[PDB]
């Protein structure tokens, strides 16, 4: 049972959502420290999100998956709250933590294993027809644009 202890995932945030459109992700990745060849690579490849609720079957945990033209990730059997590590799209090591600042808001926090003083937190958000994914970097913000499928 999902109501004793566990964090459920909104409804909101489950299913397929593809990347469409972003505001501001250029000077985002330069804040981030991304010089231009890396930057275009970055910015204009398919992104395909992916959230489920476990294909174990147990509850109050998910499957994610980030689909993009090279590099594909595929986090399985997480728990809200609850860190784990695994490869992220940069090819390397990260603890990551899902979770809920509120119903609305889904945080996804990462901490990269080899520099364990590089923290950062993404939040999602739905916006109707839209997952808004929002990120920011010393004072730089940016938001891309997934359409639910
Ligand atoms: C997250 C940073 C990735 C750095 C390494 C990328 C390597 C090869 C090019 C792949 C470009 C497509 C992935 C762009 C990142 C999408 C981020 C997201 O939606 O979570």
């Amino acid at each position: 049972h999902h109501h004793h202890g566990s964090k459920t995932l909104p409804d909101k945030f489950l299913g397929t959502f593809k990347l469409e459109r972003d505001e501001n992700f250029d000077e985002y990745l330069k804040a981030r420290g991304y010089g231009w060849i890396m930057r275009q690579v970055i910015k204009l490849a398919g992104v395909t999100k992916k959230f489920r609720n476990a294909a174990s079957g147990k509850p109050d945990r998910y499957d994610m998956e980030n689909l993009t033209t090279k590099k594909d990730t595929h986090h399985k059997d997480w728990a809200l709250g609850e860190e784990f590590q695994d490869e992220a799209l940069d090819s390397t090591q990260h603890k990551i933590t899902f979770d809920l600042k509120d119903p609305n808001t889904l945080t996804e926090t990462h901490i990269k294993v080899d520099d364990p003083t590089d923290v950062e937190t993404y939040e999602y958000r739905r916006d109707g027809d839209y997952l808004v994914m929002k990120m920011s970097w010393k004072g730089v913000s940016t938001s891309r644009y997934y359409k639910k499928q």
